[PDB]
């Protein structure tokens, strides 16, 4: 059902796959072990949104592993080429995975905004619209070699999902930022750029099918994951941490005054 079981690919195509995954696994397992240690300086107010790195971290890391080890059990090099044998690859475990890892990344922004009735409510609306562009984008890519058309489609559903739950994160940056303490207020609008840019990176390496159906297309697309992975979880990850730590000692949360 997807573009990767179409073609055979040669030794360079393989191994890049290969590595990019298993780079993937190292970095968010890497900057686990930062979040975990940099958390006790983080006040209790704010020590969730770090524990939630955490969480996307592993969930992230364990997909990219999977995803590492599917990869090389799905190929065999036979006659020159990396042909498929007995099992599948699939990017269908990704968007499954989305659905945990988008609303943890979600509630971090939430916290570090200053979010209080207010955080449920917002959490609720969010985890909805996210769930429903995750759903619709799931379906849609099951069609990326049998029905264009359809992947279009869902893709366009998805798309209106995406842009409403984009309009629910901006209002609430540029209207909460006011209370936000230690210059931070500032550090949240770029929060807010990086979201937009990385995000965007899914919905293009989702259309790969319809402009680059070819082997090159197959490793522009976990070349564009990767990208949009790293930005989205670890270096978001590492400005969500930073806006706690601030934050904290702006509070006079004294662990974070010293560790600054
Ligand atoms: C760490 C993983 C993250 C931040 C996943 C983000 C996923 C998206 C922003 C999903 C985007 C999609 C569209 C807006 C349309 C096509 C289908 C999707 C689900 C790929
Ligand atoms: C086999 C895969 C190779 C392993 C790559 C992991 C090497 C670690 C490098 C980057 C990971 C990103 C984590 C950044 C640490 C946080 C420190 C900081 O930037 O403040
Ligand atoms: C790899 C992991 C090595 C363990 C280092 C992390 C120590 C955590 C200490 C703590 O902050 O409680
Ligand atoms: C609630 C919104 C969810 C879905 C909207 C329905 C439109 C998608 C149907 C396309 C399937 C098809 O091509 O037959
Ligand atoms: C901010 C996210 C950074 C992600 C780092 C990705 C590292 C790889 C970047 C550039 C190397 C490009 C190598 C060219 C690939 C050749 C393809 C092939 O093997 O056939
Ligand atoms: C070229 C590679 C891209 C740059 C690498 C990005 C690494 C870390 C950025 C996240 C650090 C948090 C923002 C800085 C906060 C500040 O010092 O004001
Ligand atoms: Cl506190
Ligand atoms: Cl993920």
């Amino acid at each position: 059902k997807n573009i990767e079981s179409l073609f055979d690919y040669s030794a360079g195509q393989f191994e890049f796959i290969d590595h990019l995954l298993t780079m993937g696994v190292g970095v968010h397992f890497a900057a686990l072990i930062f979040f975990l240690v940099v958390s006790q300086f983080v006040a209790p107010k704010y020590r969730i949104a770090t524990a939630l790195s955490c969480i996307v971290m592993v969930s992230a890391g364990l997909i990219l592993n999977s995803q590492a080890v599917m990869w090389t059990d799905a190929y065999a090099y036979v006659d020159g080429s990396y042909q498929l044998q007995d099992l599948t690859f699939s990017n269908g475990y990704r968007y499954v995975n989305w659905m945990a890892t988008i609303p943890c990344l979600l509630l971090q922004l939430l916290i570090v905004l200053n979010l209080k009735k207010e955080l449920f409510s917002t959490a609720t609306w969010l985890i909805l619209a996210a769930w429903g562009m995750i759903i619709t984008g799931y379906v849609g890519q099951l069609y990326e070699v049998d029905d264009i058309a359809q992947l279009m489609i869902w893709g366009a559903v998805s798309t209106a999902f995406f842009v409403v739950m984009n309009w629910i994160v901006g209002t609430k940056i540029f209207k909460n930022r006011a209370t936000m303490l230690g210059g931070t207020d500032s550090t949240i609008t770029k929060v807010f750029w990086l979201m937009m840019f990385a995000w965007t990176l899914y919905p293009i390496a989702y259309l790969v099918p319809a402009f680059m159906n070819n082997a090159d297309g197959v490793v522009l697309r976990q070349l564009l994951f990767t990208i949009a992975d790293i930005s989205s979880k670890v270096i978001y990850g590492l400005m969500i941490t930073y806006i706690a730590i601030q934050q904290s000692a702006a509070a006079g949360y004294v662990p974070a005054q010293q560790a600054l």
